């Protein structure tokens, strides 16, 4: 069994941080479990557009509100606690945190941590 | 894209009960990401072992407070938010919830839904 605490991994080289977003990695690759989970905080203000090629993204918000765009059909969507969006590499989209956003976050496959 | 709502998918029959727990079953196998993804309430008093046979699972907790014990060690953990548990056929575990706990699951291969 693996147990670990956000707190302690956001001590170490497993959170990262870039340009309106920062992401605690409890599992990477490495960990074996053929998917990846993340906790990751998407700041207010951002406009973020990233999708790791070549994988599949689900995210639940935990905390927070703003939008997700959908560039492909102009639906504008809510983020608020309890919403869960699933992205792949044909979707367009916009996530635009009005708070600063919580999320857990699964990649398939997994995110290895080296880019 | 997917956008779906924890309140709604509470509503239907992806929401199930069983002893100890339920389980709003946000992705299943038949949405395609590789992965199933839930939001489970384990409740107060429970003494909860299950597993699903074949699979791996990722358990992160969002709210409440108990103890998962390994039962391979005899290490008794701390469940709280932002503890994340995974665990495969061969762990032996016992979750004993104090308060109800409010988990974020992740499944690989995915839950089905017909068991």
């Amino acid at each position: 069994m693996i147990v670990r605490n956000l707190g302690d991994i956001r001590k170490t080289d497993r959170n990262v941080r870039s340009d309106g977003w920062a992401s605690a990695r409890m599992l990477l690759k490495d960990d074996g479990m053929g998917f990846s989970f993340h906790v990751t905080t998407l700041f207010a203000g951002s406009e973020l557009r990233m999708h790791y090629q070549n994988h599949l993204e689900a995210v639940l918000v935990l905390k927070g509100t703003g939008t997700i765009e959908d560039l492909a059909t102009g639906e504008v969507h809510a983020l608020r606690p309890g919403v869960m969006y699933a992205l792949d590499d044909h979707d367009r989209h916009i996530v635009r945190p009005e708070t600063d956003i919580l999320t857990a976050c699964v990649f398939n496959p997994p995110v290895t941590g080296r880019e």
